[PDB]
């Protein structure tokens, strides 16, 4: 009677699931899987730190929309891991994190195991659910419970733990090819009830001063032309929310992007599209809403998201292409919006973009760039080529790019999302270029940088078309806070240092812009080389403020 | 200008989210709040231990589809009633736990304060999700949010924190007002996609044994004209769970309960309405499925519920109403199942009926009743007199009530439920007859019933219209088993009490009945009496076996 | 080769360690369990509810300093039981749950296992430590790790999950003797250094207004003659906590029970000995302390008590035996405590006692006692017959009780404790019964008593000897409180039941008590009986005070 393993029947489970990729760091148990993966004909990409394998798998789910696979070992590897995980379950994305464990026996009474700990339970915060494969059988189900819970409701991390004992486990190959199964409709669609798009349909039609926010959910679903469709059909001004630029040309004439404050102070009904009332949007409340309750519209798959900050008019629960899908048909034939608001909002927008493209123009002494002239550059850029993944994290660097660089196409647009996570940077870049097949252009503030850079080794090693571009202000914020004694540097300081050169130690590209020439000159050699680049841009130590556009949020003395 | 406090704001919210009845006990820090919720004209029932009041709550929950609302103190009080929240949860029953909680300032460095515990922390585990509401301004929408997770999704408990220092706080009448609110349609349709639909049918309409199983799930729904109407056009055998008896009145011609294990072992498709394939089901597998792997389709609001056991054919995900009526539609003027299938099981259902018949017309001595003829008084009188609620749990007591007593009328049923909890009986019997206003029985088994019995008082005080029906055996399963050693009690071993006395030390009637004559007068004149009554029955010492039905998950 | 089985390895193991008593309610997958234990000649309780075969666990920890085992079914029964294991813990008693558990691979893949719960994880915020033993072999190991952990250090809690499949599990008879082991010295002596016992001796022998507070960890402790002799031998008043009532004689001339406001808010310096600044000494500040840091010596067993609440100037970390025997010859020779303290001190005593005799004396209505009179009967008898427990809980049943009620022997007195709990009366009297060997009286508050009142007949069941006195006063606090509307009964009315019916009900003796003479001559007869009795006092609905002593930390409305 022919046998198989553990091993074989978890590859053949994920294969059966059409994960086809991990991201990974290898080491007891799990080096074996990594290596049978590879042998089987699949892709591993090794990292140099499980966070930046996970904050992959976070951004592939995202994208694709099936969940990103990362692998790691036990207790010090996991955790690791699950710092991704969390934050892949705390801005929608489905993700799977898989980790070998150690024995039952002697983590249960807590003896001093190899690498003890209880990830299972220790997981349970930072997923939406954490499982244990404990036995061989159950693998196709468990890899299954897995793929539903990511994918299917709100997506998001799910922890997998395999331990130690699960791979060596045999079983005839006749019962795994009985027990191997293929998930029916993962991710279904939910269709809203009548009345909810209804409820929607008679708020819009008596709007005067309507606005839809689309968020990165809607971004997600990938119904483009659908949601594109619903602007236009309704003539309404919309305003993209960071990573949902792009869902519509971000030049789109309906933008109302160029004049956020004017149009959410002064809206009377707001359509929320996957896209939550959290902190990004001042939670619906104070003066970025006129000091009043707009009439909110809600579309979103999380029923209980209904009435979390700000009462909700017209909650409508479902998958958004279902929902867009009822809202345009319930909307067709009716009057477009207001013509004196969404002129009111167009002359903003206008007003706006000819004084950002003052700025864009001004010169600087070289080696002193400002996030204007600077960045204007990669914004001409990605005008020229848009199917290029812009990855983006830092303050002034996040703020000044998300405002500039404006995206034309679809799930391009990779940020520091919910939590304004510094790290995201190098494994987003990776996990981009891995599932797209495309360019990609990273635009890292230097201390956000700081916290993924040694990735760049895993970029190069695997020769990935990605230019990561270091805003080097020489700081967090600012490059030049004082010594607050004599002869000690700030808290704030970073060494302005040659970050060519560490992209050069690995065998990538190197650049110094020092000048907005040099820099379109460089960034568009790197890109199109289709090789590892680094271009270090070098920016005036005194262009940015402090935390960007959220100085508000900080806590100052004042005694 | 005109103030109001945390107090009234919480009355006022909840009122607003259709409360008018909460469960508990009162003391610090919640004491006035229970009482101005009285003085407002509001219920409020009064319990001798949280559990109680909690288990009143998830089953008003389940009744009404709204959450029911526990109250409680701090520390002790809370971890009594979240024992009830947990079970809520995994029974998908909606319910609040509000409880009271100590000082911030102390509880977070755990320096010893009253009743210190990090209760909302504590919750997590054992509901969807724990809120607390620490500010009078956040009152609206910290009340629609636990309203909207207990009923919303698939439906369970939600715990809301509620500090010592929140009801104190004042706030202008004026933007109170402004404040509270409304939330719109917070346990929406979900409605399934023509081809999950058109799947499921085309598993239907070609399946040649067909059976339809029928969980407490979709007894929740209240869609019972829908699932009925399912179920007779189609012609498909059906089957129904603990509670789901009487969704479909248990006599009806379709039912094939009385031949369960046949049709389960023997079905090609099994179509799962609001139930899950959990040990209840011998997790869609081993001998009571034939040892094959069936054709499923299942219908529940909870996507990743599909797969969680065996693959699952036709997974139609969406709210049970939503997906019977598009189902209905898509199955209409198809093919009647196949007879040879129905007839096969219909004479299955008969024999089995006659051969359980005659056990409940025999004979017994009197005081040594045995579950037949003692259950066929309670089948008789449930069939004449079916809008009562039936409170069931123990072991004999339980599996022998569920298969004797046929339910025609739905949600009547409230028994142990998915985690065979023994505790349930007497905040079942508060809860249902506050909700329903009409009369209630309980048929408990005497190990069951001590788990909550203390609360007869309870509903001596609320003169509730609730009979308790005792199977005194003397003990769990049996009560007869010997000594182990030389005048030491064996374990299993209870009292033959007179828990008649006991109902009577309060205010209640009691009876003793030694023989069916005796029980069925008894009954009778207890329910027609619309007070609170225990029939104290005397079962056979030897008439049980070792855990009911499910003897085989003991280990020995 | 002879075989034993996972029962019996850990039926032995338990013997080993010394536990011959177990208290719980059976029921899948332990029912077995229990009736070996039995077969064996072991004692098994079995109870109505695992709520009380907990607390019964939890004060025979405390009354013995060997871990109270409580034995439950899975996830519904687990979880009544760590409602206790939670009070253990938090009031520091040994005290050990097992609990059954179900199948490991369905649970971890949360498949709908019967009675499905991880109660290892469920247990943590509950317990000092929570284990399971998954192997036969681990049995042994598994139960001392659980005996140390809940003897050594702070006494406590420790969750212990056996597996379903754990029981049937078998090994050679001549490995499970070989794996079979006593630990040595569970738990060890601790002693403090030199100079901690000197910056106490310091404080104490500088000191003009000594005050000594014993706590129940004092009493747990076992070194009654020790701690008495270091009291005689200073001369300093002190103050017993609740459950520290007769560690040394209540009736001591050195006590200042009698008149604790004015000795902690006029003392200079309060020497705790295992007792916690915790809420039941207003965390050390405000009114109660003069509104002033008191020059704090401190002993304790746990290190990182001290500073808790307030600085403590002469922290002493070590068991307290250990601990007061070297105070003590710190101190031997040094002059007694100041003689104008101490008789200001002993004339309050003597003023405030004289004032409660008179209380004691007064004369109510037949079924209208108050609970001076009444308790005063119990108090006289207390006295004649001391070698008895004294179970107690409720409001104004609990604060009149510890105030009237003296006693002059240690560990008889057992009480809600730390967290105030109602619900420990009849567990802790079928526990004080079975490992006292002697009496047991309950004064239990009429709430109180109902939330473990069904527990009757198991005391019945046992034949114990335990007289239970229900201070049935019709409600919580008081049971007069008005109708809120026409016919709708107050939530604080409890029915005025013939309890004593309840008690006749299941073979026990009942009584009305409706006079202090009709109460004296019931409890004198059924103490004497020794068999199961209940005494019904008819106390007066208007007698008590809203929380009794603790009306202060009620929130009350306002507006
Ligand atoms: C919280 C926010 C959503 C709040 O939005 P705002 O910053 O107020 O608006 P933004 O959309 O970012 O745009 C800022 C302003 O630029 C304007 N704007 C936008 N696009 C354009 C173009 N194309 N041309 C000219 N002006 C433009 C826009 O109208 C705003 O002006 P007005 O209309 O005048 O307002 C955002 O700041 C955000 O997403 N922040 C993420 C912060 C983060 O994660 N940080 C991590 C580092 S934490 C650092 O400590
Ligand atoms: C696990 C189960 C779902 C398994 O279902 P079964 O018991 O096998 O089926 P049931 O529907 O109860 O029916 C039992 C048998 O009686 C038959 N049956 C049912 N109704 C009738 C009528 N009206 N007349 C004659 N026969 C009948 C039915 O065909 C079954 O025989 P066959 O067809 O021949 O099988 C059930 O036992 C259950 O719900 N258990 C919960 C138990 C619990 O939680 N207990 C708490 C105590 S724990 C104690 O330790
Ligand atoms: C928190 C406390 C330690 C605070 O102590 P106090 O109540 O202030 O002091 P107590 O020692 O209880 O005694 C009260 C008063 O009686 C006096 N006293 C004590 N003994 C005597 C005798 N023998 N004779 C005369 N007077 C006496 C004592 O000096 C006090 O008066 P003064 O010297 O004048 O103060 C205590 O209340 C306590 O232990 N409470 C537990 C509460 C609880 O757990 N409740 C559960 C139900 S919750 C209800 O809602
Ligand atoms: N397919 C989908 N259909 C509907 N809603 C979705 C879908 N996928 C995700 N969502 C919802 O979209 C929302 C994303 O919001 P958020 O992360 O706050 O976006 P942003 O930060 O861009 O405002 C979440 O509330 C999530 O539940
Ligand atoms: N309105 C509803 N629509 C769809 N599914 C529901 C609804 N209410 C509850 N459910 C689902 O019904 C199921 C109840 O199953 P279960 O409690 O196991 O029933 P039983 O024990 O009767 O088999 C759960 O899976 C739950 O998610
Ligand atoms: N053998 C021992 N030696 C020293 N300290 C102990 C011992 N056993 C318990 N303790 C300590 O005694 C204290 C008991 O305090 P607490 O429960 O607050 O008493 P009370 O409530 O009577 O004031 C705990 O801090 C505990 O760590
Ligand atoms: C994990 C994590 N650590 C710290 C922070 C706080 N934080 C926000 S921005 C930032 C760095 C901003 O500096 P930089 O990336 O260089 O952008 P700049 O303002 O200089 O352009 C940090 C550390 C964070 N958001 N996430
Ligand atoms: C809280 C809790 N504790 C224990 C159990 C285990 N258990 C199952 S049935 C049962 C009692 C069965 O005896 P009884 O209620 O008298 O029914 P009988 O078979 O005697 O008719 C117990 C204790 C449980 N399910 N829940
Ligand atoms: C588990 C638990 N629930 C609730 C409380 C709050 N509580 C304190 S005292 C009390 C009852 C007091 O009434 P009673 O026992 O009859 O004493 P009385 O004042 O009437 O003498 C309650 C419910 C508590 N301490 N513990
Ligand atoms: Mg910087
Ligand atoms: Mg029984
Ligand atoms: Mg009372």
């Amino acid at each position: 009677v022919e046998l198989t393993d553990g091993f074989h029947v978890l590859i053949d489970a994920l294969k059966m699931n059409d994960i086809d990729t991990m991201y990974g760091v290898v080491g007891i148990p799990i080096t074996n899987l990594a290596r049978m993966w590879q042998d089987d004909g699949q892709r591993f990409y090794s990292f140099r730190h499980e966070q930046h394998a996970g904050y992959a798998a976070s951004i592939a789910g995202y994208i694709e929309g099936k969940p990103g696979v990362c692998l790691t070992v036990s207790a010090p590897g996991f955790l690791n891991g699950v710092t991704s995980l969390a934050h892949a379950t705390t801005n929608c994305f489905p993700m799977i994190l898989l980790s070998g464990s150690s024995e039952r026996e002697i983590v249960d009474l807590q003896q001093g195991d190899y690498e003890e700990m209880d990830q299972m339970n220790v997981a349970r915060p930072h997923c939406k659910a954490s499982f244990r494969i404990n036995s061989i059988k159950d693998i196709p189900i468990g890899i299954a419970r897995a793929v539903r819970t990511a994918v299917s409701g709100r997506p998001g991390g799910v922890y997998v733990d395999l331990p130690a004992k699960l791979f060596g486990q045999t079983i005839s190959v006749e019962e795994a090819n009985k027990l191997l199964f293929k998930p029916i409709d993962p991710a279904p669609a939910q269709i809203p009830a009548e009345d909810a798009i209804a409820r929607a349909a008679d708020l819009i039609k008596n709007a005067k001063r309507p606005v839809i926010m689309l968020g990165k959910g809607a971004a997600y679903a990938q119904c483009d032309d659908e949601i594109r469709a619903l602007v236009e059909e309704t003539g309404i001004p919309f305003l993209p929310m960071g990573m949902a630029k792009g869902l519509l040309p971000d030049n789109h004439p309906q933008s109302a992007a160029a004049t956020r404050a004017f149009a959410l102070a002064q809206c009377d009904v707001c359509v929320l599209i996957g896209a939550r009332l959290n902190w990004l949007m001042q939670h619906g409340k104070g003066k970025t809403w006129g000091d009043e309750l707009k009439k909110y519209v809600q579309i979103d798959i999380q029923a209980n998201e209904m009435d979390s900050n700000q009462p909700i008019a017209a909650p409508v629960v479902g998958d958004i292409k279902s929902a867009v899908s009822l809202l345009r048909k319930a909307l067709k034939g009716a009057p477009k919006a207001d013509a004196e608001w969404t002129g009111a909002l167009k002359a903003k927008v206008d007003g706006n973009k000819a004084k950002l493209a003052g700025k864009m123009t001004a010169e600087t002494p070289s080696g002193m760039m400002n996030y204007s002239n600077s960045l204007g550059v990669v914004r001409d850029f990605m005008l020229a080529n848009p199917d290029i993944s812009l990855v983006n994290e830092g303050a002034n660097a996040l703020d000044n790019t998300r405002m500039i660089v404006d995206m034309l196409k679809p799930r391009k647009r990779l940020d520091s999302g919910t939590w304004g996570v510094m790290g995201i940077g190098m494994g987003y870049c990776v996990a981009a270029a891995a599932v797209t097949g495309k360019p990609v252009i990273a635009v890292e503030g230097d201390s956000a940088f700081g916290f993924s850079g040694m990735e760049l080794e895993t970029i190069c090693r695997y020769n990935l078309p990605v230019t990561v571009i270091i805003m080097n202000n020489g700081g967090i914020y600012k490059g030049n806070e004082a010594d607050p004694q004599p002869g000690v540097i700030s808290c704030t300081r970073l060494t302005r240092g040659r970050y060519d050169m560490m992209m050069e130690a690995f065998g990538g590209k190197g650049y110094v812009a020092n000048t907005p020439a040099e820099l379109k000159a460089a960034l568009e050699e790197a890109v199109a080389s289709g090789k590892p680049c680094l271009i270090n841009a070098m920016i005036d130590p005194d262009a940015g403020v402090e935390s960007g556009r959220i100085k508000s949020l900080n806590v100052v003395s004042k005694v």
